[PDB]
């Protein structure tokens, strides 16, 4: 169960590995996977849309399926659906997109949903498009989570940039 091999741990709590978080998940099949989500659940590129290729669409309709219902998330918020082949569920966590003018501080919010999950699987929120600076991500995420959290980076540029900035 949550079998994470090759990572390094940052912190008590925090967990840093040189990857594909779908690749990730589908060797390890952890009980939480994040997704790196917008408020309407559509899942049109990037992580997410990775994430959603994996499950061959499942994902899309399900997270249509929960909109339809419930509405939009909110920035900072997240909601619990299936994690289909990837996990046993997938935590949708919304981030501030700053490239789009919402607030940085929404970060702090993102990073608290993951304490409601003894050990997740995840990726560095509001990093790439979202226009966050990723060193300030992981500073966020090792200052606000208690919980147990593999972090999955896909770039090895980037991990060592992060890992050399935790380090001073
Ligand atoms: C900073 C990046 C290195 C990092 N990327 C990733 N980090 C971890 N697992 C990844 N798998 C893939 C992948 C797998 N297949 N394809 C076609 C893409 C990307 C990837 C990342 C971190 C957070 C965010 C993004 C990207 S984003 O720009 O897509 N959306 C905003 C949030």
């Amino acid at each position: 169960v949550n079998s994470f091999s090759g990572y390094l741990k940052l912190t008590d709590n925090v967990y840093i590995k040189n990857a594909d978080i779908v690749e990730e998940a589908k060797k390890v099949k952890p009980t939480v996977v994040v997704n790196a989500a917008n408020v309407y659940l559509k899942h049109g590129g990037g992580v997410a849309g990775a994430l959603n290729k994996a499950t061959n669409n499942a994902m899309q309709v399900e997270s249509d399926d929960y909109i339809a219902t419930n509405g939009p998330l909110k920035v900072g918020g997240s909601c619990v659906l299936s994690g289909h082949n990837l996990a046993k569920h997938c935590l949708h966590v919304v981030g501030p997109n700053v490239n789009k003018g919402e607030d940085i501080q929404l970060l702090k919010s993102a990073y608290e949903n993951f304490n409601q999950h003894e050990v997740l699987l995840a990726p560095l929120l509001s990093a790439g498009i979202f226009g966050a600076d990723p060193i300030h991500s992981l500073r966020v995420c090792v200052d606000t989570v208690r919980t147990n959290v593999y972090l999955a980076v896909f770039d090895k540029n980037l991990y060592d940039k992060l890992v050399s900035s935790f380090l001073e």
